[PDB]
């Protein structure tokens, strides 16, 4: 009473949950990360490197790992950072800048660039990977 | 080619969507009895509203009482397309409720007033038996044009 | 350790599930204004039924007229503790449906009426204003027991 | 009218149809399938083994390929088939047969349980794999 119906629910309420539980699922994929082999070391063991966004979403946090992760990765331990308001834009494929020159490299590649005329450059290490970074990336900005 | 980690945004919210717009415009479908404006003595005082199942086409006519069962879409006298409704108002801006003389309606039934304004001169003009029919069409009709 | 394609079954899911639910729960904690059953002459006409924001507690109350503002949940004299309903039954299997005296319903009502069992001889009675407020406490009541 | 109202529709009508279509998502993951290298080839080439749900959902197709695909494998191509309804349970690490001996592995095999005491044992090759072939199985069954 004595105005307004919950017949407006779906429309004012249920709906925009929905897509902001979408939203915020997007965004977790990338603060639980992916962990990328480091392709040109040439150390004797595999090296990785590590992706993740900050639990407020507003920070990229990466670095270099000695193994793989079993679990989480602290996201202050890692070397680097990048605020997410210094994202200028993500290419993909052929657009990114290490991809200038291969078919399934090209569906597995992603740069963000940022800043002057920065780019961190990726080949995720599978489609599912891929997607996460790309989707989530969309998200985002 | 292509990883199910993109049916989230690319086929889950779409479809979703989609179902809550589909409800919107299915309770249309079902429409409403409404009472009889400027209805004189002995004629009937009732008329029904509802929208085609195809959801291109605004059924109505009039009835001599509120009906029990169903009113099937091809029985109501006439229609109204819904491609040449230009906009809908409510309130104080619909002109059965700018009323001046002996039609003009109780001011109680302002929060119940809605008006389809169609073909540049011309209205269907609405006052919901209550708020939540009141609802139904409001919220309706925004599905069916903006939303 | 695990992947995001879970999310849909793990995690989207239940808490799609669980925002249905909460609206439908919420829908009387905002609450609706009954007409008062076994009114005397000169006592207060209406009644108003409210769920508290945490869904525990069902309070309720007498009102002179119908409310414009919000009623506030501590401002009802009453109290009924969800744990304590036994069942709700609905039309003719209301007490207040079966009075053979002065006391009786119009038939007419019957759609409307629904009553709360309680405390192994208590009803709280009531006849819905309307079809939608009898869903919005049906279904409600619902969410709040089995579902 | 004269009876009803739209405010049942949210648990009446959009409650099972969002359960469905996410049961259907769950499904169609397997219809389009997943891609598994044979392990055990001792070819000079990589050879690959497809898995697959047939569209109505009731028949699992699968079979030896000679590369891996880049696009849709037909269905009723594949060597092989299981109905559906033949299979008794899906057993998880551990419980598969053909882990009865590694904790990477583990977490990436799982088996079909089918007829007699048959079994048509995996090994996926990724995570996300491997959830798309437990979860739609459960969906399945």
């Amino acid at each position: 009473g004595p105005l307004g119906s919950p017949i407006l629910e779906l429309k004012e309420k249920i709906q925009p949950e929905i897509l902001e539980l979408i939203k915020q699922q997007r965004l977790n994929r990338l603060v639980e990360g992916t962990c990328f082999r480091k392709l040109n070391a040439r150390r004797r063991q595999d090296k990785f490197w590590y992706c993740r966004l900050s639990p407020n979403h507003k920070v990229l946090h990466y670095g270099d790992l000695e193994e793989s992760p079993q679990g989480e990765v602290p996201h202050d331990s890692l070397q680097d950072k990048l605020p997410v308001a210094d994202i200028k834009a993500v290419v993909t494929g052929k657009d990114c800048p290490h991809m200038k020159e291969n078919k399934e490299v090209l569906e597995l590649a992603f740069s963000i660039l940022y800043d002057s005329n920065c780019q961190l450059n990726f080949i995720a290490p599978d489609k599912h990977e891929y997607c996460i970074w790309t989707d989530g990336l969309n998200a985002l900005l």
